């Protein structure tokens, strides 16, 4: 959906057909609907965290973002 609030979920052991569990860095996060059409992206493998993106997409852009959507994005500062 276009209006759909956030979900940030912790890393899990990998999906594989036989019983052999690889230690996968799994990150499942929503950033912004203005840049990506689905906010809620699953990556099992490379350690992606969209906090330096969502922080610079909020440092000044949050006042224009709040006119475009109600409070869909997580209110992040650069820290």
């Amino acid at each position: 959906f276009n209006v759909k609030q956030k979900s940030e979920i912790t890393a899990l052991v990998k999906e594989v057909t036989p019983p052999r569990k690889a230690p996968s860095k799994a990150k499942r996060e929503a950033p912004i609907k203005y840049w990506l059409p689905h906010s809620g992206a699953t990556w099992s493998g490379r350690g992606k965290i969209p906090k330096p993106f969502e922080a610079w997409i909020g440092t000044a852009a949050y006042t224009a973002w709040k006119a475009k959507h109600p409070d869909e994005k997580f209110p992040a500062f650069p820290g």
